[PDB]
C-alpha cells in the first residue's frame, strides 16, 4: 500500500547474502511492508557465494526509509571508503525510525560516523575494529542503543530481524512470524561461538581470517581519520 | 570430483528455505552449487525477492545432492509432471535426496517418501501420511540417503547436518563458527509446543486456506501414485 513501512537493505558486490536474505524473509512476513534492495543502479549484484541478487532502486530514487539495514561480507572494505554509499547512509539515518546492520555491516555504520559513543556488535572475528570507529563494543548477539540495532555474525540476522519486528509492531506479531518460520533452532554441533567451539576450530579460523583482519584494520584507521578531520 | 549440489528454484519459493542452506553449503571445499529451473534466468520468490536460476533441467550435471525447498509454489509442482520426472531422474543416482519445509510434499508427490521416515513444516505435517511417509516430529529426519528438514529456518540445521555427512564434524564446525550460528531467539514461539496458545491459534488461522487447498492437491497426487 501507499502507507507501507519502508525497509531498505544496501545490496553491494561481494555481500554475504544470508545477512540480507535472512532478515528479508522475516521482515517481508510483516503487514504492509515494502522492502527495497538499494545500490548505485538497479540490476544484478553478485554475492560472495556467486548467488545473484537484484537491486530494485538507485540511491537517487530510493524513498525516505523507516528502516535502513546494512549487511556485511567481503565487500564491506570497499564500502567503508565509498563516499557515495556513506553519504546515502548518513542522509537516510537522519530521519529513519531504526538504523540497523548485521555482521560486518556495523563497520560501514562506523565509517559513516554513526557508532560514535554508541553500543554496537559485529561478527566475533572483527569485534576489535568497533572501538577505533568510536563504538562501545558489546559481546551480545543483538545490541540496541536508542534507534540503533546491530546484529552479530551472519546468522544473527534472524535473531536481529525478530527483535526489530517486535519494535515495529509488537511481541505478538514477532512471535507469530517466529512460529510461521518454525524458528526453534537445534544446531547439530555447539561450535557457533569462539567460547564453545573446539579450540582447534577457533585457531584454524583466526589463522584463515588474519590477512583480512590486518587489511580491514588499515581501512578502519583511514575511515576513523576522515571522521576526525 | 567437485561435489555437485542442486537446489530446485521455482516460482513462489520461500527463499530462506534455499538461501540459508545455500550459504552454508557454498562455504565448503570442492563443491559446485546449481539453481535449477526449466530455463536459466529470473525466478521470483513469494516475498518478491528475485533469484536467478543458473541451469535448465537439461544442462544440470548429475547431482551428488538434490534439495527441494518449500513455499507457496509447491502446490503447482506437486502436479507438474516435468518437475516430478526431473526430480525422479536425479534422485535415481543422487548420493542424497533432500528437502526443507514443504519441499518434502514435492518429494512425496514424486513417490520418493513411500515407506520412509520424513518431516515437514508443523502446519502441513498431516499431509505426509497420504503421500506414504512415516511422519516423524523431529526437525531433521534421516532415512538412508533421504534427509528432510522441518519448517523454513530448519534449513540451517539441515545443511550443517548434511555438511558433516559430505565431509566430517570438524568441517561442519568450522562453517558453524564462520556463520556465528549460536542462536539466541528473542522469544520461545518457534514450535506449537512452546508458543502461547493465542499465537498458535492465529498461525493456524492464517494457514487454513493454504492447508485446505494442499489437502486437495495431496489426495490427487496420492491417487496418481496408486493408479
Amino acid at each position: 500500500s501507499h502507507m507501507a513501512v519502508q525497509i531498505g537493505f544496501l545490496l553491494f558486490p561481494e555481500v554475504q547474502q544470508l545477512d540480507l536474505t535472512g532478515p528479508h524473509d522475516v521482515l517481508a512476513s510483516l503487514p504492509d511492508v515494502q522492502v527495497h534492495l538499494i545500490w548505485k543502479e538497479p540490476g544484478p549484484v553478485v554475492a560472495s557465494s556467486g548467488l545473484v541478487l537484484q537491486a530494485t532502486t538507485s540511491f537517487a530514487d530510493c524513498p525516505p526509509l523507516d528502516v535502513i539495514c546494512i549487511p556485511g561480507g567481503t565487500g564491506v572494505g570497499a564500502l567503508m571508503e565509498d563516499p557515495q554509499a556513506l553519504a546515502f547512509i548518513r542522509q537516510q539515518a537522519a530521519r529513519a525510525r531504526y538504523v540497523t546492520s548485521v555482521c560486518t555491516g556495523s563497520l560501514v555504520l562506523g565509517a559513516a560516523g554513526l557508532l560514535q559513543g554508541k553500543r554496537a556488535t559485529t561478527h566475533w572475528a572483527y569485534h576489535e575494529l568497533l572501538a577505533p570507529l568510536g563504538a562501545i563494543p558489546v559481546h551480545e548477539r543483538v545490541v540496541r542503543d536508542g534507534n540503533l540495532l546491530t546484529g552479530a555474525g551472519i546468522t544473527a540476522g534472524i535473531d536481529f530481524a525478530l527483535t526489530l519486528a517486535a519494535e515495529l509492531f509488537d511481541a505478538a506479531t514477532a512471535q507469530r512470524v517466529q512460529l510461521q518460520l518454525e524458528y526453534a533452532p537445534a544446531p547439530p554441533f555447539n561450535a557457533g561461538s569462539p567460547d564453545t567451539a573446539p579450540a582447534s576450530v577457533v585457531q584454524q579460523a583466526r589463522q584463515r581470517a588474519a590477512d583480512s583482519l590486518h587489511k580491514r584494520r588499515e581501512i578502519t584507521l583511514r575511515a576513523a581519520a576522515r571522521l576526525a578531520a
